[PDB]
């Protein structure tokens, strides 16, 4: 039975079991994943402090990125204040190194951590550990446990909490740190430092004005707030809070965003309405992977108001078959492959066979290097 | 009378004329422009050499970018060779610093060069000169006269010339070096080295395999190649070569790329078909600013087969009024504002009053700092 963590635990245990018994098709797939995982062993650990332009704190260990849809105002002399253009990503985002580096980190330690759980090879814990220590707890290189300057906007006068959503890239790595516990590379002291970091980040999440703000959001930000919350709380083994967050926060939030016809009106008014409809569910989906490890199924539990998350999958299912039939603003192409894991997650949770079959018909590439697909041999 | 170069010389002469007569509307507009132009006086000059990852020649003076629509292949262990996704910019392009720095350089030298022509103030030639010397001729910081490594593609086996289209960013600034001739800051030695650089770049363009191959390209690449050629040749005062290039290369390219109904079929097969129809026409417009300064109107001059460039504007004009009407693949929203300069340039050259009226009805913002709109007070 897998440690509590941010993954489909049924598929991970199934993979580890078959790999130990020497079943050939799982053993071949894991030997692929080990070839894929080799660049993370050579890859030098990244730090939030690899940046030139510092945040207002003057502190390089503070995480700072730019809110992606905010651009200079050409009609102003300084371009300040930035204006918003929904869905159009400002390439200035790439001048903030943590934006892409936390992705690269998150992929590398998630991959290495799942490979060590499946295979038990110490090489994968030892390397996962180097990445975790450097990003999180190192006294010089580790990131301060807050998101004060996440998605900061030049010229903006009020403090915003919208940037918190960025935390999902390293919070999954926090969760999978549970999978190297017991290895020789992950000493008791390393665990104590990280538990302390995770304790402080959770405190900031819950009590900062930006975190309180983001816990209250009425769209997909509030759903990703809680999915991140559960990852932190699961890493810390706080299962009573997980049940409390699931019953008092995620389900009422989920029910307030689902219209009568299953649509998500907060996302429909966006210029990337089909991307953000799917983004909302993806939060629920990663939340459910933790809640359902302790007996709570978020896809089928109805909210107080009678709305249930399956109604949202129903509304969107036809447009996963035929994304061109989408009748709302979508100013970029929508990646149909995102529907694969989503309909398989919700398909199994709901016992809907139409969903699981469409998940496999769309599929993921057998050989892909995208680490979030590592547990999904069943899709490949 | 304006020196030969890459700008609407009729509007530039009208602006310097009315600023000298003390007219209030232009004097106020030019004084807006001078406050926009202040940041370029202080701006430290950029170099092609400010990069870490070196080109295969190991020379930091060689320009190198990534071809924007080419992506790592996730089904390959190293992502190699890259595959093409038409219309989808790979944000890895921003890891090549010249991509955006040639834009910043070109904007600053062009803005400072036009402002020197209009106002005569020496501080604008001195600042323009600083940018020009560093980008082009400096013996350590200046860029080599070639585009060998422009839009390189990881894993690609053959040599390509597609990247030559990047040249339009610094070749407009080359042409504007003609406006600062005669200032105290552009010494005869500075002009010599630049003349020598431009002559060596012109050689590479016409005689390298990549330059030859790009000069014969069947789509908008061949038209932008000749627009860039006419900038280099106008800078070098080779006005008979301009007559030859227009008759022997631009006019056949037009005759073959405009179809009988006025569409640009090579641009209609792209995933951004309205953007690339406009991009081809934009190549003719910048080419035509140079040719019509020596009496050649590329909008109404027929190819050998009777086709004229105005038939291409005819085909698209309805869609410039209503881009939602556009019936071909266009996977990102088209920017209607590009039609202002375009419909204005085409409309005056052809005496089409329906084009000029529509240009001003679309308009440009009076205080925008986009440097290419400096001549177009008429649109503001
Ligand atoms: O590229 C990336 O980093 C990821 O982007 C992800 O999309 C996120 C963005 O990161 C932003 O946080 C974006 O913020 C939105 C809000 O969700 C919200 O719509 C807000 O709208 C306000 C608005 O600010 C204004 O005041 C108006 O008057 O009221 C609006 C309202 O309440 O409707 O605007 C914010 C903003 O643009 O700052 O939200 C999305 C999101 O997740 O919803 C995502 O695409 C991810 O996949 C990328 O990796
Ligand atoms: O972002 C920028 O840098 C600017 O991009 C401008 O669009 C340019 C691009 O910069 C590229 O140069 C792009 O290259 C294209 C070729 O035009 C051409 O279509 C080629 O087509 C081949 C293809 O390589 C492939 O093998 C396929 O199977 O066959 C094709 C065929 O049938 O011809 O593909 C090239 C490539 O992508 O490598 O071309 C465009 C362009 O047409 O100019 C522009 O958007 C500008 O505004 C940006 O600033």
């Amino acid at each position: 039975s897998a440690p509590l963590g941010p993954f489909n635990a049924t598929l991970l245990e199934q993979l580890k079991n078959d790999y130990q018994k020497g079943e050939k098709e799982v053993t071949r797939y894991i030997e692929l994943q080990e070839k894929v995982a080799e660049k993370y062993i050579k890859m030098t650990p990244l730090s939030v402090t690899a940046k030139k332009k510092l945040p207002p704190s003057k502190d390089p260990r503070d995480y700072m990125t730019l809110s992606p849809f905010w651009w200079p105002d050409s009609t102003k002399i300084d371009g300040l204040p930035y204006i918003r253009k929904d869905g159009e990503r400002n390439p200035e985002v790439y001048e903030y190194p943590e934006r892409e580096n936390a992705n690269r980190f998150g992929d590398a330690a998630y991959c290495l951590g799942v490979l060590y759980y499946i295979t038990g090879k110490e090489v994968y814990a030892k390397a996962c550990a180097n990445h975790l220590r450097t990003w999180f707890t190192d006294p010089k290189l580790g990131m301060n446990p807050n998101m004060t300057y996440a998605q900061a906007v030049p010229g903006m006068k009020k403090m915003r909490g919208s940037g918190f959503i960025d935390s999902r890239r390293f919070s999954r790595a926090l969760g999978v740190a549970k999978l190297i516990e017991g290895s020789k590379s992950w000493t008791p002291s390393d665990k104590k430092k990280l538990d302390d970091w995770a304790t402080a980040f959770c405190y900031w999440m819950e009590n900062s004005t930006q975190g309180q703000r983001e816990s209250h959001a009425a769209n997909n930000h509030g759903l990703w707030y809680e999915a991140i919350h559960l990852m932190v709380l699961a890493y810390l083994d706080r299962t009573d809070r997980i049940r409390e967050v699931a019953e008092q926060s995620i389900l009422p939030k989920m029910g307030a965003q689902i219209a009568d016809d299953g649509s998500l009106p907060q996302e429909l008014k966006r210029t990337l309405s089909l991307h953000f409809s799917t983004f909302a569910l993806e939060a629920l989906m990663e939340a459910n992977q933790i809640t359902s490890q302790i007996g709570i199924n978020l896809w089928s539990t109805p909210a107080s108001n009678g709305k249930v998350a399956s109604q949202a999958v129903d509304y969107l299912y036809p447009f996963y078959l035929n994304p061109e039939d989408w009748k709302f603003k979508q100013i970029k192409p929508f990646d149909q492959s995102r529907a694969a894991i989503l309909l398989y997650e919700a398909g199994t949770a709901l016992g809907n066979q139409k969903y699981v079959d469409t998940a496999k018909r769309i599929g993921l590439k057998y050989s892909t290097s995208d680490v979030e697909t590592i547990p999904y041999l069943v899709l490949k």
